[PDB]
RNA sequence: CUCUCGGUAGCCAAGGGAAGGCGCAAGGUAAAUCUUGAGUCGGGCGUUCGACUCGCCCCCGGGAGACCA
RNA sequence: CUCUCGGUAGCCAAGGGAAGGCGCAAGGUAAAUCUUGAGUCGGGCGUUCGACUCGCCCCCGGGAGACCA
């Protein structure tokens, strides 16, 4: 149903552009949205690529045609953050973190499209049109449209350059209706809103997550340790009454309220914090509001916070990493795209 | 003979960088020098041009695999100076206009290669040596290098930064020992040597020509009319004893020079003036430096040196004008190249 | 290619017998004030009793220059 | 996308009844001094007796902004 498929697909996302074009392929063209997710094999994933994978079930649950995108040479664009060689081990990695991530939500997998960029971005096609796209483009244009997801270093190279406009490309080759991704890939975003269409391209919609931001080692690995994940939760800033400015609160915001409500409804809140007697006993808070009010109002101290995160997080990580212990293929990426 | 070889490369160029690698090839490896001379099918070529063609007249006889690269893709990037659709018929007119150019001053061009840009320049092994280059050569260096070829306009184009960096790939992928061009090409000469040996390939020699200085609009076309030659030679500008800064003197040093050189010898140089009675006889110089030395004495005056070298150019001229006027592809090249 | 300035703890760095500043970890959660502790000279070859320092060759990075403008 | 500044002779531009500056062409070669001549408002729809000027919509370019920094 075109309501409720817009429902489910702009649910708990921070900015929508032009929804238009989202709602004339679900009810003048009546039929599926086609939509993808892009991610550059690039460092180890942290625990804020849960958000991405929430939306990614929401994407499914509505009927769409979701792909993600393993962006390899993209991994290569920036600043060599992934090299060489070790760049296709790194997309393997990610393709199966992914897929643990969405099993261990309890997300049926079975229509996810998985495309390596490779794959079509050295055809003739494309190289044509980083051409054509890099006539339109002014120098100062394509710096400005990667500068908050390009690294920035003191001797910038071209190959930031053509990054964002190749990010701009993929959406018309990967023949979608729209891109998602976080608030961090808004310039690039806009870059393809605003040029796409000179190219003799249609114009697509744009879906945009949070960020769940840093805890100042300010993330979390999806493989990390039970003792390592107590160490980073517990050096995270967190001021009493401060609900503000919180890594921990924002991270139950955006990560442990929507898994959550991945069982369903708005309605299903549960946050567990094994609370040591002396201070109260344990509680359980049954709504997010509540939860930061209690915080707010210093009736939920720093430290009792850090015991009920960490134990969720320990709680989210447990069978991405039983699923790392016993796939060897994985295991085989983890050790030779990270050496 | 490797040193005869050697003698008729180098001769009349400005500069010759990494003159080691074409002695290696000729007396160590024993075999014929590759090299290539690349041009941007964009304006119509100008007598200008005339320096190039004088060279490669040279490199072929000196037993050279020479080759002409139609930079079709090149034309595009450069500020859009040769579009889309009407670049092909310019690669084709440019094609024509050399093959008229050499043939108008005997030089055999059975053995001269053409290659156009896009039919290797559009693979997957060149995009992905893009990729790697733009990896290495950083923003501020591919702008600087590309300065006085690349037309600098106030909100520069991504395509810009493109250019050079192709450029020195070409290099490779046309599988040269040695790229021939002006001093102009100087900055993105040093960039392919710098450059080229961290992707895994060979330092290439370069050979750059001297530039032929403007008149003062301010070129000849190699299809220019001779009334128009007459006008455009006129408004040249041209001090009573000014050798220093003198555009037809160094057109007659540059260009009428070696054309007659192409007889054989240094010891071919005929100047005919067709000067008026009134102010001396018709006066025929038979060196350079005599003609050169008249000026700086004030014994040749401005008016006397327009007459010779309109002549003369309208001399060079005719043979190119005609193989238009007799070649319909030709016609039809210049017609939907320059519409 | 030419000139020029650089390379010293993760980062910013001062300098013929290893300063600071940032970061790191310690010291009902963390931070921030504070006071303490851990953390070697781009490479080679020389000259010297002894080289981070002096001589040479090399490697890497920045800036500029490189017909004309 | 949001805000903001622009679009007027080839170029730089000042501005409810088309200034300059550069360039161009003229005025024993040209240039340079000099003095003279040629050369209409991004588009549409309105409001008005009359629009370059006022109102709206559009098209094009620059700068910035756009979670956080
Ligand atoms: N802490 C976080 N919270 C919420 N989301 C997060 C967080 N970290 C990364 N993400 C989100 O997950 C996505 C993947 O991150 P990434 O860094 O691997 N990807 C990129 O930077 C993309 N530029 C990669 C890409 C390449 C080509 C394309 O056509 C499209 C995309 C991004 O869209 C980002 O917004
Ligand atoms: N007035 C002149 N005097 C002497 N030579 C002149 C003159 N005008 C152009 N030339 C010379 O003729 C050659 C062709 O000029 P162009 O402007 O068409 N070519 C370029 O600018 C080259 N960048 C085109 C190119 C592209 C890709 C390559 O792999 C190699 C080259 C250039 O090497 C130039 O130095
Ligand atoms: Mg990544
Ligand atoms: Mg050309």
């Amino acid at each position: 149903d075109p309501n409720e498929a817009f429902g489910l697909i702009t649910k708990n996302l921070q900015e929508v552009l032009n929804p238009q074009i989202i709602k004339d392929v679900l009810e003048v063209q009546k039929r599926h949205l086609k939509l993808y997710w892009g991610t550059a094999p690039t460092g180890r994933p942290h625990c804020g690529y849960f958000v991405p994978m929430t939306k990614l079930a929401d994407f499914l649950k509505a009927g769409c045609e979701v792909t993600v995108l393993l962006a390899d040479l993209h991994a290569f664009l920036d600043n060599m953050k992934a090299p060489l060689e070790v760049v296709n081990y790194r997309a393997k990695y990610y393709e199966l973190t992914i897929k643990a991530i969405l099993r261990s939500i309890n997300v049926p997998i079975e229509k996810l499209k998985f495309v390596v960029g490779s794959s079509y971005q050295l055809t003739p096609d494309y190289t044509m049109d980083i051409f054509r796209l890099s006539n339109i483009v002014s120098q100062n244009d394509a710096k400005r449209a990667g500068a908050d997801v390009v690294k920035q270093v003191a001797n910038p190279l071209l190959s930031g350059l053509i990054y964002p406009l190749m990010q701009a490309l993929d959406e018309q080759f990967l023949d979608v209706d729209c891109q998602f991704g976080g608030v961090d890939q808004r310039k690039i975003f806009v870059l393809a809103e605003e040029n796409l269409p000179s190219l003799g391209y249609k114009k697509r919609a744009h879906l945009m997550n949070p960020m769940v931001p840093g805890l100042a080692n300010s993330k979390i690995d999806l493989l990390e340790e039970p003792k390592q994940v107590k160490k980073k939760i517990n050096s995270a800033f967190c001021s009493p009454g401060n609900v503000e400015e919180n890594g921990l609160l924002s991270f139950v915001q955006y990560v442990i309220a929507p898994i959550q409500e991945l069982k369903f409804g708005t309605n299903h809140f549960e946050f567990f914090i094994d609370r040591p007697e002396k201070f109260g006993g344990p509680i359980t808070y049954k709504s997010f509001e509540e939860m930061k009010l209690a915080f707010k109002e210093e009736k939920l101290s720093p430290p009792d916070l850090k015991i009920g995160v960490a134990d969720a997080i320990n709680e989210l990580l447990e069978p991405i990493r039983q699923e790392f212990a016993n796939n060897k293929e994985f295991q085989e990426a983890s050790e030779k795209g990270y050496p």
